[PDB]
């Protein structure tokens, strides 16, 4: 059994987070096929949301989030689907609207085989905390 | 006498700097010998595949030991990556990597405490079923 | 996103994919487009851009203290399981820049598709300082 994040000496290591809203798996399946790019950013949004909500309960609020440092996402691609980038950038924009300036990372976007229970995004991430 | 083991690839099986050990992506090696191979959905069962992730984190934790001079400077676990190379339809990675979870558990007890991701890769070297990195913690 | 974050003397690189001059050069599967030589080209550029955005970061390379740890990922064939052979050019041409101070940790996988139908990308975390 893994945790959702982990801090230590400054820094917060957040689990990949699945595509959920209110504990439910909302978009399953292959971008590319059965995703398009609208519906995948979709799912990107709800994992970034996952991701800073996990980090949130972990640190009691996110003053306490100096900046995030590193994101990764993993995007379950069909043939031929390449924009994975445009996919974790909603990601990425998420990440802007709740923490402005704070939310800037440095960033990697792959298109994966397959992903727990079909989800069609994972997204991690590393924070500095104070 | 593997020539990947004896003369590996061109990379350090362990860096440790400024109190963190960064632990390659490990294989399934029992004794040098690739041990799990194949597609998990396919080629390997679920059983099969967990089995394959708790080799591979022994072999991280071996890496760690030869490193650190001994498993005592690990302070804690940070963060573990586990690739899965999995067949069309295969979405129980979580369940795979949990061998690999446990093993650390059984191994380090409350240091072996770790953030997680688990995805699935299309291939892994050498046909590995499970490539297991990490993030640990030393004195 | 950023290209590279520093922070408390670790350095984040964003994924790089097989540019020249900032222009993609390499596309395609490695085992079906691609041979194994193409491919180690392809993970060399991306190596390459690595240490071209960490030099504009810091300043220049006199600033990196140590490579730590390479993340390699190459769009593969179906039965494509030479990925170690594909990033050995990124970790070599870390070496021929960067000498001992290019030894690095690594991962290495075999992912279904990459931004832009690139061969190959490549990240990586970094020990920066004077």
């Amino acid at each position: 059994a893994y945790q959702p994040v982990v801090l230590h000496a400054g820094i917060a290591y957040v689990s990949g987070q699945l595509p959920r809203q209110h504990g439910e798996l909302r978009w399953t399946g292959k971008v590319g096929s059965e995703l398009d790019l609208e519906q995948a950013r979709q799912a990107a949004r709800l994992c970034a949301a996952c991701c800073l909500l996990a980090l949130e309960e972990a640190l009691g609020g996110l003053q306490r989030v100096e900046r995030l440092l590193k994101v990764t996402g993993y995007v379950a691609s069909a043939a031929g689907f390449v924009q994975q980038p445009a996919v974790i950038d909603a990601a990425s924009e998420y990440f802007d609207e709740v923490l402005g300036a704070r939310g800037g990372h440095a960033r990697a976007a792959v298109g994966v085989a397959e992903l727990p229970r079909g989800a069609a995004v994972e997204v991690e991430l590393i924070a500095a905390v104070r």
